[PDB]
């Protein structure tokens, strides 16, 4: 539950994975949409959410769905300075051209990771964050999404321990990390303006959610 | 000022406060707007001297020194609000003399959600006994980082400065008695209240739009 230890924490969450999908407005809208519902099964799989209610599983995948799709759109990027939203399709910065600085600012995130040299394992946490983290804000759990989320702060830690870096290191790297979440939340922001020229809605979540 | 500890970088940050303005003014109307406009932009001003005084602030060149702060104002001034309204339950501080209970904010459409969650964030800083010296560290943090969009072996240098943050941050951490897990551990629930600041700075944007020039001459 929580009572796993940081490498079944990983195990989970690597085999939680969604698949790989293949394929303009129509094209991002209908690809979106498609991996939205993979998402939601995801979501499922993810150790201590399916703890949560329905309506508190649902309020949290309504406030963190786009940037679980950007932070994914950023993942598979990372290694085509370009942004590969499948397989079969691969954009470049131009292509952008009211979108240009979303693109902009997502290549941006996608470099930092290159940099960085970001880990599937420390990525599928970021994930997770960003899943219970979203919403967070009358007898309650949150209390409970903390301590899951307290979890994977040691899940990370534990990674970057595991990899062999030095104990100031181990804080630094979680820092430069929890901080991309911030740029990734504000891409987001953007993300949801732009399509007021959309989420979700409750009912759906919550059927498939079950 | 790279290298200077962690001591030295927190006095640097909590002796360069800006000083605590007081309101004007009947009683609130949509005129409201007005009140907070003015409050933020003389704020703001002061705000401008205090990114001057953050240590390797002035080390960037002027247009970088104006990239961050366009891009952080109101992120650093919501933090600014919600610490300051930390020890009175229930109402934003936003200036000593007035005190905004969330009732108040719904007397512009929109706002009450921005207040809604600023309280929030504002509960969540107290239930973490955060300490001025942590605040201190995240408003120097959301200077440096929310812009960090951008030769530009300046983001080396903003990233550098940051992780001597973070050293200060957990150095602190690590002085008040907290175990190694414990350290990482609100290192993290700091850093992720600062997503929860961004979005509400994003949402705050919008039902303000529903400047340059003036950063770049008045940061010299
Ligand atoms: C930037 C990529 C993107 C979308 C996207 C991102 C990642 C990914 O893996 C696939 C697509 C995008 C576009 C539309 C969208 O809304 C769909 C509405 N559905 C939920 C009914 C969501 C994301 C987009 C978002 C806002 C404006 C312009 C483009
Ligand atoms: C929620 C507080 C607030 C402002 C505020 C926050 C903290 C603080 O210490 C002082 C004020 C606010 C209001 C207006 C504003 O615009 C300034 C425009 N200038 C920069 C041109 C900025 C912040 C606000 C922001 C957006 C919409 C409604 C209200």
């Amino acid at each position: 539950a929580l009572s796993l230890t940081a490498d079944q924490m990983v195990s989970a969450l690597l085999d939680a994975e969604p698949p790989i999908l293949y394929s303009m407005m129509g094209l991002l809208t209908n690809l979106a949409d498609r991996e939205l519902v993979h998402m939601i099964n995801w979501a499922k799989r993810v150790p201590g959410f399916v703890d949560l209610t329905l309506h508190d599983q649902v309020h949290l995948l309504e406030c963190a769905w786009l940037e679980i799709l950007m932070i994914g759109l950023v993942w598979r990027s990372m290694e085509h300075p370009k942004l590969l939203f499948a397989p079969n399709l691969l954009l470049d910065r131009n292509q952008g051209k009211g979108m240009v600085e979303i693109f902009d600012m997502l290549l941006a995130t996608s470099s930092r990771f290159r940099m960085m040299n970001l880990q599937g394992e420390e990525f599928v946490c970021l994930k997770s964050i960003i899943l219970l983290n979203s919403g967070v804000y009358s007898l309650e759990e949150k209390d409970h999404i903390h301590r899951v989320l307290d979890k994977i702060t040691d899940t990370l830690i534990h990674l970057m321990a595991k990899a062999g870096l030095t104990l100031q290191q181990q804080h630094q790297r979680l820092a430069q990390l929890l901080l991309i979440l911030s740029h990734i939340r504000h891409m987001s922001n953007k993300g949801m303006e732009h399509l007021y020229s959309v989420v979700p809605l409750y009912g759906l979540l919550l059927e498939m959610l079950d």
